[PDB]
């Protein structure tokens, strides 16, 4: 079925960020079973390997932006990628890599699908243009790329001229936010974008949440749904092993269900797992239980429920 | 007080999964000052002891299922302790011990209380057949046995001949699952049973939960409550020293509000208190937890409030 | 503006309780950096320093009241302080200290706006008077002397002849009960008092508690609130280092909401942030947790919004 069928994209990319390990996130998802895992849950699961990321020797950085070409060309490689697997009917699963990677793998999906609808879990916006920026790293602004309300303020920066805005501010909402910059909220209050921090979370409920979220995208008619979902949108007590964790996150029960609630719909068409780094577990234990949390939070967006899974026979023959 | 006036049975049975350490259950819940506590509460404990449990040797497997005649013996001499302490106008306070033992507590509680509705408190349906179980462990298969609508899809298993399913499919409710099995997904979805797994839990929030599970036991008419309470059922952080444990359960406090609305009922008939596995904690810390968590929510089935209680006295005098 | 503009007091005090140590509480949440984070989030802040509290030898007990002199004598320094800050036309912001110190803060702040209400955040109601209380510990009967309706159940406490009830029975509200002695369940009931202890927590959402607990006080008119925190309010997993800690307490989602809905009011006039005990720490993490947790509620208050803040200018320019 097409909610089950997937192409799987290793992105092993770190440059969108300062802290080493999260191109290991790959390999460790990989090692843990995902693609088997799928398979068991009757997915039809298609692996387009892990995406070859060439060192860019000079890369100089834009005013503050490190390695402005190294990120763009790494989003540029993605996005031909996820556009050759959504040509392929099947669902895009990215495994990361840091944030900045979205720049591509949304870029790709709208490519074949321009009528997308993005959901963003995260603790953070990633909305912070190359000048609004205080730390330059790219990984915490590819929603700004991606904005076609925001052309106009976002300057040529070297790696990113093949790069076309994407998303109008209405057709993304964000689900976790608790550590956003003053650029970041302004942005997000001049654009009138559609947010549930962790203040609407403890508001109204992850049930209200989910139910607002749907019809907010999908009240008009049926449209691709893209997920994009930074591990650190859950608290550091289920995924530790994350470059950017605030205190406060949603629980590993919210994560599910809002992953089961948009499987649900049959409308998932590009997915995003990332920010999960395997060197910043303080414990081999605390890489695990966030590993093993990235694999649940996936395997949910493929089916796999709470209440329980059967195949279509007669169990009590 | 009929909802504070209490028999205790002790069933001191391990065999009903592989797992040395269960039926040391009754124990160290004595051992933590249970009875006191619930005497120091306002309530009339009765202690009937803990079952004796004769040893059976060269108990021959039925086909896949292990030790039958062992399980099929505790429950039946469970049973008939059950049905007695309920003709004496008591609270069956059955203390496990794995959750076979589910068999003989709700028959001998059906005995006397042939009307009751069953609240089912598990990360787990226990809901295999003989036939559907692929572990052969009969505490995941106590429901299959219990249920009227199952009548020939249970076979002729050494210990079980004096079995007679008492419950409909429509006098039991779930909460708390996130473990279930394709033949018991199968089970629960084709007979149509009324269930709250964690998915339910996220979208509702345990007050709506309790307030449908509640309407749809009781609303009709005044009906006996059996809890039967797997330990299980609560996230492995709070009852860690269990045999299956599951991530993501309900929370201590989902725990006392399901009890105090139980207790709020003044129809609590039948508790069992199931899976407390001493020999499981990680360290003597995890043990003591596990056993006060289950303490705590033995102490809210009979009065025990978070708001607070008080005598019929006037305190300002 | 009014809602950041704060007046602190330190108030390092006692021996409203046994345990050493309550009385560093504001020499470590000023070390965490309080003052200057306050700043950082466009605060106006004057410091008021540690009122001495000049030994007071000779101190029998009245009965079983432990330290009434001592208790009496630091309640009605901290009164006239806080009246002093608010004079000023500041919040002001007290740094515990025991519990105890709440008689001198609320009576100091009634003083000035004798029309306040009171939101108090703690897992205990501290409404024992000298005659219920059990302990004799005057942190648990702070509320007992500030209630009109419980003049005449007061005895002549030596220390107290200045204590005059200032506020009545509807004009507090309490939030995270969960240990309520038996004396303090009947006066909470009898008054007829507004409470969401964790069961009203667990049943409705924090959501429907913020709505109701500000609707209670502010529907038939806008007042200025005193908020009471006792950290002791929040799960001992977020807040170890303190006193009298008891499980299931609120999350720190919870906490952060309360302060974020109440900030919001522009209400806020009071703050007291008690019971930081940095030696019942069992590690050195856990002190700092406890301070840091303190510290985030406090910044709530003063308002920051997990959704992001953002300064009156042109972040794109
Ligand atoms: O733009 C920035 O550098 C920062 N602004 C808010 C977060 N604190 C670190 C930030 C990035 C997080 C990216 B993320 O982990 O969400 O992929
Ligand atoms: O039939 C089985 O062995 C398994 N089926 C689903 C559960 N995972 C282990 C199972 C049993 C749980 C029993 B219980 O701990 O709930 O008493
Ligand atoms: O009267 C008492 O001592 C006790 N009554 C219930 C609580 N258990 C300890 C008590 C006080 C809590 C004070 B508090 O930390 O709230 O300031
Ligand atoms: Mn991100
Ligand atoms: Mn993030
Ligand atoms: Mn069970
Ligand atoms: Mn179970
Ligand atoms: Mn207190
Ligand atoms: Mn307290």
């Amino acid at each position: 079925a097409k909610s089950r069928t997937i192409g799987i994209i290793g992105a092993p990319f770190s440059k969108g960020q300062p802290r080493g390990g999260v191109e290991e996130g790959p390999t460790v998802l990989r090692k843990a079973g995902l693609l088997e895992k799928l398979k068991e849950q009757e997915c039809d699961v298609k692996d387009y390997g892990d995406l070859p990321f060439a060192d860019i020797p000079n890369d100089s950085p834009f005013q503050i932006v490190k390695n402005p070409r190294s990120v763009g060309k790494a989003s540029e490689q993605l996005a031909g990628k996820v556009a050759e697997v959504k040509k392929n009917g099947r669902i895009s699963l990215v495994l990361g890599g840091d944030h900045s990677l979205a720049i591509g793998s949304i870029s790709g999906h709208a490519r074949v699908h321009p009528d997308l609808g993005v959901i963003w879990v995260d603790a953070h916006t990633d909305i912070n243009t190359p000048l609004t920026t205080t730390s330059g790293n790219l990984h915490g602004q590819p929603v700004s790329f991606l904005l076609k309300e925001l052309k106009g303020k976002i300057p040529d920066v070297p790696g990113f001229s093949w790069v076309t805005p994407c998303i109008s501010a209405k057709d993304i909402v964000y689900i976790g936010l608790r550590d956003v910059d003053p650029g970041e909220h302004y942005i997000l209050k001049t654009l009138g974008i559609k947010y549930f921090s962790m203040t609407e979370v403890d508001r109204l409920g992850i049930g209200k949440v989910m139910e607002e979220t749907l019809s907010y995208l999908l009240g008009r008619k049926k449209r691709p749904i893209h997920l994009s979902f930074d591990v650190d949108g859950l608290d550091p007590s289920f995924t530790p092993a994350t470059g950017t964790p605030v205190v406060g996150g949603l629980t590993y029960r919210e994560g599910l269900y809002i992953t089961e609630e948009i499987y649900k719909t049959g409308l998932l068409s590009g997915l995003d797992i990332m920010e999960v780094n395997p060197s910043l577990g303080k414990t081999p234990e605390e890489v695990t239980r966030t590993v093993n949390t990235a694999v649940a939070i996936t395997l949910a967006c493929f089916g796999l429920a709470r209440e329980g899974n059967h195949k279509p026979i007669d169990y009590l023959n």
